[PDB]
């Protein structure tokens, strides 16, 4: 799973798109999404 402040992933990311419980996957850029 994607750790806090890590890239959950935007378009193109096929792995841990799920963020750690409590953190929100925020798609900042279409390809860069971070777990805040």
């Amino acid at each position: 799973t994607q750790s806090h402040y890590g890239q959950c992933g935007g378009i193109g990311y096929s792995g841990p798109t799920v963020c750690a419980s409590g953190t929100t996957c925020q798609v900042l850029n279409p390809y860069y999404s971070q777990c805040l």
